[PDB]
C-alpha cells in the first residue's frame, strides 16, 4: 500500500502469536519491541534515542509478520515505550519513501 | 524520489539560513532539530524518545526547505543527537510509505 503521514504509521504485526501494533520508522536503524517473551538465545545491545541510551535484548531470526508481509530477522526487546519497526525490518516487507 | 531504505534516509535541509542534514523520520511525530538559533517567539516543551525526555524549544511557522521542496511549520531545537525531519513536515513535501 502507499501510506501516508497525516497520522503516525501504525500497522499490525504478529510475533510469538500474538498481534501487536508497530509504527514503520524510517530514522529507525533497528527493530524495538517492548517487553515479551521470545524464544532462543538472546545478545546485549545498546540503543540510542532521543533521551539517551537503554539496554535491550537482541534476538535474531525472529519471524515476525508486518502489514501482512513476512520477515525474518533482528528482534530487540526492551523498554521502547512503542514498538517500532526499523529499516532491518522494512526492507524486508520492500517499503520505500517517495515524494 | 525514490528513497530505498538499505541505508539512512538523510537528505540535506536548509533552515534559518544553514544548510544541515537530517533524517527523514516517520516514526518522529515532529521535527527536531540540534541546538541552533531561529527567530521569533518560541515557548518551552518536553519530547521524548527511546532513552526518555528532553527539554526543547517549540518554535511556529518556521521555513524548511527539505531536499529542495520548501515547507512550514513547528520545529523543535535541543539536545538531539540527530536532525530529524518528523511527520509534520513530511506531509508537507507529499511524503509518502509505500510497500
Ligand atoms: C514528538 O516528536 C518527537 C518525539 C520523539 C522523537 S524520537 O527521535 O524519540 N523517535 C520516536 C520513536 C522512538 C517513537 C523517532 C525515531 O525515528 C528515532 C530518531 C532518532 C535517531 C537517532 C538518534 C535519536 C533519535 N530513532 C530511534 O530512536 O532509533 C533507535 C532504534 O534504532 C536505532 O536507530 C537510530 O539511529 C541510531 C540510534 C537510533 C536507534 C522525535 C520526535
Ligand atoms: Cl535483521
Ligand atoms: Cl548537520
Ligand atoms: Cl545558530
Ligand atoms: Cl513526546
Ligand atoms: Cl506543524
Ligand atoms: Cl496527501
Ligand atoms: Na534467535
Ligand atoms: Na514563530
Amino acid at each position: 500500500p502507499q501510506i501516508t503521514l497525516w497520522k503516525r504509521p501504525l500497522v499490525t504485526i504478529k510475533i510469538g502469536g500474538q498481534l501487536k501494533e508497530a509504527l514503520l520508522d524510517t530514522g529507525a536503524d533497528d527493530t524495538v519491541i517492548e517487553e515479551m517473551s521470545l524464544p532462543g538465545r538472546w545478545k546485549p545491545k545498546m540503543i540510542g534515542g532521543i533521551g539517551g541510551f537503554i539496554k535491550v535484548r537482541q534476538y535474531d531470526q525472529i519471524i515476525i509478520e508486518i502489514a501482512g508481509h513476512k520477515a525474518i530477522g533482528t528482534v530487540l526487546v526492551g523498554p521502547t515505550p512503542v514498538n517500532i519497526i526499523g529499516r532491518n525490518l522494512l526492507t524486508q516487507i520492500g517499503a520505500t519513501l517517495n515524494f
